[PDB]
């Protein structure tokens, strides 16, 4: 604001969880600022985000970035998230922005399972969010759970069980039936302000068909396929993601 | 089971809320189990709810009712709450019931917003739930958000509020932006397995076309509309909606 800037640690609470995340406070009495939603696996702090943030800050657009539930330095278990109580997440973090008094336009910005989050969030808050940025949105998650393959491990998407040994991690039974039933584009086509869409072609995490097809359902969007990026948009792409990103975002 | 019988208080958790739910134990080492479902503003000890878990307990079904979120005994603001929270809170209750040695068959009943609940945690589990009972399940929240009228209470549809005042409690905007979206019939209809729909033919408060839509989504459904009954099955009705829903259970 006029008397603070830079960086701080908030915490929200959402149905009994803490929420930790960063803000990152620019100059003037008014502003716009972004909620930033990181992926599945992720946190708040991946270089990526970290970026984005320092990006927006530069040219005084604040921003926000939580731990979801099951991340990071959140509460709860990674078995227990599910895309759905991340938009839970995500609507208790909208909470403590849409009441923030310096507030002029609300932005939100995913990558990935964080880009889904996004777009059902924007969908469901058409009349307060202004702009959305996604960054390789994974709405495959929906038919890879509706396959019996998700990220290579596989399971039968009939008798989904109720745990899933996940890498080295353990993927909750009702994450897989959530995201079978997830209704990704429905919600998300309710938003018909500006979107702006980042996907790798060499991303073979989620494929860049869930930005094309983001593209065709959106009224008002801007499709950036960026040549030979990778899902994470990492090291010699990572510039080009954070720049789109500012741009589409400061206009 | 073999050795103990009656009412038993039992508490879950959900993220970071604790749930109190009321347990039915009856006689017996193996038993089908309901999990009974309240309404919107109810709790789990409603004189229909209460009459349906000792109704089914006289036939050995044992039963579970819990407080949803910002309801009752459980924890949470009720602006809070959300049919898509009460889908989280009903499956930490399935997590629950579907661990217990002893239970058999796993029923649903629901009813109202508690029906909608139960329809759509049984298209999430059609493999493990094996028989679904809605009461007047209030499908119609969604087209009421749509229509910017929730049990007289009003706003625009396409301006929703942060927070609504309604009767004595603060309902949430979020509630309403969930119900205008919420897949109710998508989710409901992937369970193909026996349900029964009762419905009062002089419900106010949820339109008996509600259980009309259901019965054409449902593969396996049958449809019981009473004549003269209210929302609440209220007086002679209660008996009726219980003794349906009991047969039906076995
Ligand atoms: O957030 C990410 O970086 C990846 C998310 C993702 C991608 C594919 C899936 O099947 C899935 O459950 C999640
Ligand atoms: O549970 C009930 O007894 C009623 C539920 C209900 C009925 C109509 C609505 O618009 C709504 O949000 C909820
Ligand atoms: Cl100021
Ligand atoms: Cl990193
Ligand atoms: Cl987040
Ligand atoms: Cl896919
Ligand atoms: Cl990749
Ligand atoms: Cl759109
Ligand atoms: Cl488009
Ligand atoms: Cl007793
Ligand atoms: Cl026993
Ligand atoms: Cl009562
Ligand atoms: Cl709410
Ligand atoms: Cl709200
Ligand atoms: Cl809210
Ligand atoms: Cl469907
Ligand atoms: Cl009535
Ligand atoms: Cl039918």
């Amino acid at each position: 604001n006029l008397y603070f800037q830079g960086m701080a640690t908030i915490t929200l609470e959402r149905d009994g969880l803490q929420l930790v995340g960063t803000r990152e406070e620019p100059f003037g009495e008014i502003y716009d600022m972004a909620i930033i939603f990181h992926g599945f696996t992720a946190n708040r702090n991946t270089s990526l985000l970290r970026e984005i943030a320092n990006s927006l800050r530069d040219e005084n657009i604040a921003s926000v970035r939580f731990d979801f539930n099951g991340h990071g330095d959140s509460d709860g278990k990674f078995e227990n998230m599910t895309v759905l109580n991340e938009i839970e997440d995500a609507n208790a973090i909208l909470n403590y922005v849409k009441t923030d008094p310096h507030v002029r336009n609300i932005y939100l910005v995913g990558h990935a399972q964080g880009g889904v989050v996004a777009s059902m969030l924007a969908g469901l808050y058409p009349d307060l969010i202004k702009k959305v940025v996604l960054l390789a949105p994974a709405a495959t998650l929906k038919g890879d759970a509706l396959e019996g393959n998700t990220q290579g491990v596989t399971y039968n998407p009939d008798h989904i069980p109720d745990r899933l040994p996940f890498k080295d991690l353990t993927l909750g039974g009702f994450y897989l039936r959530i995201a079978q039933q997830l209704p990704i584009y429905e919600v998300s086509a309710q938003f018909t302000k500006p979107v702006c869409l980042i996907h790798g072609t060499d991303d073979t995490v989620v494929s860049p068909n869930a930005s094309k097809k983001y593209d065709q359902i959106y009224q008002n969007s801007t499709l950036h396929l960026i040549e030979g990026a990778d899902h994470c948009f990492s090291d010699s792409y990572q510039k080009n993601a954070v720049n789109l990103t500012t741009d589409f975002l400061q206009n």
